[PDB]
């Protein structure tokens, strides 16, 4: 584990940990959710991201950030 950053300074959700808290900062700047990838609003966005459910299973991923993946919206083809 590691120490938790400053909150999303875009949809005010709490990142767990960095690699958390830049996707973040990075989905919630086009309001898209980190987790689910919904698209929001810049109003729907802090609703959203407070209340997703997969937020709650790739962030218990994140948990185990030992494994490969990091960014599951940066990988394409
Ligand atoms: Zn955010
Ligand atoms: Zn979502």
């Amino acid at each position: 584990r590691e120490l938790k950053p400053q909150t999303c300074t875009i949809c005010e959700t709490t990142p767990v940990n960095a690699i958390d808290a830049e996707m973040h900062d990075l989905n919630c700047s086009y309001n898209i959710c980190p987790y689910c990838a919904s698209r929001l609003t810049s109003d729907g966005l802090a609703r959203h991201v407070t209340q997703c459910p997969k937020r709650k299973e790739k962030v218990e991923e994140t948990e185990l950030y030992l494994n490969l993946e990091r960014i599951p919206w940066v990988v394409r083809k």
